[PDB]
Formats: C-alpha cells, structure tokens, sequence
C-alpha cells in the first residue's frame, strides 16, 4: 500500500523512480557478464498525468537511470537483494539530515551530486566495477548502488545512492571526517548534537581507537589497496569517515544483543578488543572520492593524488 507521498515532490519522484527501475529490471535477464555498452546505457522515462493520482504524485516529471545493468550487478556483488533495496527506498520517504538523505531504515545514503560528478562516475565506472569484481566486494571504498536524474516542477537534480557507513541500528555518538591534510570543526559545527569532528579534533580530544592487532592489520591492508586504486584513478580529497558507537551510553540513553551488529548488513563495523577501557564499536570506510573540479574552481573566487594518498595512509596508520 505504498503511495510515494511526501511534502517534497523530488522525493516522490525518487521513490516512484526506484520502484519503477527495480520492477523494470525484473523483466530483464541477468547477463553472464557486463559488456562495454552497459557502461554507457541509460533508461529515460517522462510521465504526464492529467487529473490522475493528483494527490500522491506530481503530474509532470522525468526520471533517468544511468547504467542500470551495472548498478544491478554492483548491488549483487555488495550482497544487496534488489527487492530489499526497493523496499528500503520506497516503503517510506527518505529522511533529510537537517543536502543528504538516508533511507527510512538507515541502510542507504541518498546524495545530490552535480553533473560533473555524474560525468566522473562514468569515467571511473568500468575501472571501479572491475576492482569490485577482483576484490569480491570486500573494500572500504563507497559502494555505489544506483545513480539517477530527476526532473519535476522545473528543477533537475542528479542523485547517487550508497551504502551507509554507519549501523542501521547501533547509534553513533561521535563522528570524524579524517583526511591527513589539516581542519577543525567550527564553533558553530560543535554546537550541533551530532557534530562532524576533523583531524585536529581527533588529536586534540585524545581520541583512541581500541581494536586488536589482527583487525587493525586487515583494515590497513584493505585501506592501502583501496587508496592506491584511488591514486591511480587520479582521485583525491576523499576522507575516512569514523563513527563510534558507545555501548554503555546507548543503554543509559533508552534479537541482537548489547553492542552486537550483523556484519552482513553493517559491513563496516569492527568491535573493540577485549581490554579496551570502554565498550565500543567502530564504523570506518572511505567517503567522497569524486573530484568536483568546477565546483571547487568557482569556490576559490599543490598536492597531487600520489602525495595525497601517502599523507592519508600515514595519518590513518598513525592514529589506529
Ligand atoms: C538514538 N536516537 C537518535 C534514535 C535513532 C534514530 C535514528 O536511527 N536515526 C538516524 C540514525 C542514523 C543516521 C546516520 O546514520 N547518519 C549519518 C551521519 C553522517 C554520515 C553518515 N554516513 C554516510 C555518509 C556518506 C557520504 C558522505 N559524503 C558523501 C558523498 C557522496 C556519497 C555518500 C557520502 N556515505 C556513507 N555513509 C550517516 C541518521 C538518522
């Protein structure tokens, strides 16, 4: 009984479009392998309703899905069933962060991107897909799950969907955006309830990350491979997003058990080691890897990707 209602018409078009894409794909054979043409494909749909469903949906809108075979294969390699994906994005409206949304069940992130971001996604997409194949989906890179263009009421936006780095169930009381460039959160920024700390806050507030030698060695090797892939694509300015769940604070502040998570859903979680001074769960992965060339060149009004990756790896290596 979904109607795709929301106060925001763009969200309705997004919900209707994801519903439509996934149902369309159920009428398209799963190929043995992706072929080059699948990486320049799209589907466009233009809808003009007259005096029909005039309360749930805008009457005039356009929905375009980029490379739908590829994003279907990607979801599959990331362990995501299309019907579940469909349910997560349509059973109830995505929630704003208060320009990014989460699905109502907190599984996926929905971000508005620019058209140069869409062009850069297409430039790295074959290489990205091959890398996901070769690492069997085990990576700290963002998991790109679908990419769309929406048009309603004379407004056009591009959006991309990725897996949430944070738990869909375990709450996060402290997050950092770490780069190795330094980077301090504003006084305004620390006024929020859920501020995004940065490199210098991580150091100055004495933050420790209590994971055992094995988990740390496994994470750093994954990180080094992922960041070397980014350096070859000449990408930079990405961050490590670090979310900390405090078990004891989650309990005092309100069928899986205390501090436990499903590593098949919250794929970035790492438990603290048995002798940590505080019971904690960490969620860590790489975010925001696209260049944003023109957005940043009009923002102004040097470090290369090789250098960037090495500062990055050295900083993360030092704080784990
Ligand atoms: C306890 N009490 C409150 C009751 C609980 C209520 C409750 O359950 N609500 C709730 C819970 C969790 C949240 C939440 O999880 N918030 C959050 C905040 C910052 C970052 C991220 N993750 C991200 C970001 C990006 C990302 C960055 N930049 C990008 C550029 C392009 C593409 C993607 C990206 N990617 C992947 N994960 C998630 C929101 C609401």
């Amino acid at each position: 009984n979904l109607y795709f209602q929301s106060m925001d018409p763009l969200l309705s078009v997004l919900m209707w479009g994801v519903n439509h894409s996934i149902n369309e794909l159920s009428h398209v054979q799963i190929p043995v392998m992706l072929m080059p043409d699948d990486f320049k494909a799209y589907s466009k749909i233009k809808v003009d309703n007259h005096l029909f469903n005039k309360e749930n949906m805008p009457s005039h809108f356009k929905f375009k899905e980029y490379c739908p075979m590829v994003f279907r294969n990607l979801r599959e390699r990331f362990g995501i069933d299309d019907q579940d994906f469909q349910n997560s994005l349509t059973r109830s409206a995505p929630l704003p962060n208060d320009r990014f949304h989460t699905s109502y069940d907190k599984r996926y992130i929905i971000k508005t991107i620019t058209s140069e971001d869409v062009a850069e996604m297409h430039n790295i997409l074959k290489k990205y897909h091959q890398y996901i194949v070769e690492c069997h989906g085990i990576t700290l890179l963002p998991q790109f799950l679908g990419m769309y263009r929406l048009n309603v009421d004379g407004v056009e936006i591009y959006v991309i969907v990725t897996r949430n780095v944070f738990s869909h169930r375990l709450s996060v009381y402290r997050k950092y955006d770490l780069k190795g460039s330094t980077r301090e959160a504003s006084d305004k920024e620390k006024a929020k309830e859920l501020p995004t700390l940065k490199d210098n806050d991580f150091i100055n507030e004495g933050q420790k990350i209590y994971i055992d030698d094995n988990n740390k060695k496994v994470f750093l090797e994954k990180l080094k491979k992922d960041v070397e892939f980014l350096a070859q694509l000449k990408l930079m300015d990405y961050s490590l997003l670090v979310g900390i769940h405090d078990v004891e604070r989650a309990e005092q502040e309100e069928p899986l058990a205390p501090g436990e998570f499903d590593p098949n859903i919250d794929v970035y979680g790492i438990k603290c080691h048995e002798n940590s001074p505080r019971k904690e769960v960490y969620f860590m992965a790489i975010i925001d890897i696209l260049t944003h060339y023109d957005a940043k060149k009009k923002a102004a009004h040097t470090v290369n990707p090789e250098q960037y990756s090495k500062r990055f790896l050295d900083f993360i290596g030092h704080i784990l």
